[PDB]
This record gives structure tokens, C-alpha cells and sequence, in this order.
């Protein structure tokens, strides 16, 4: 469980999360 993991599925639920709740 490094950081890079974490950073990895962060931005991608992130990046997600931003473009999914905008429209």
C-alpha cells in the first residue's frame, strides 16, 4: 500500500467524481 497507490486511485475517483457531479 504505497503513496503512489493512493494517489493513483485518488485522482482517478477524484477526476471522476468532478467531471460526474458537473455538466
Amino acid at each position: 500500500e504505497s503513496p503512489e497507490q493512493r494517489a493513483t486511485r485518488l485522482k482517478r475517483m477524484s477526476e471522476y467524481a468532478a467531471k460526474r457531479l458537473s455538466s
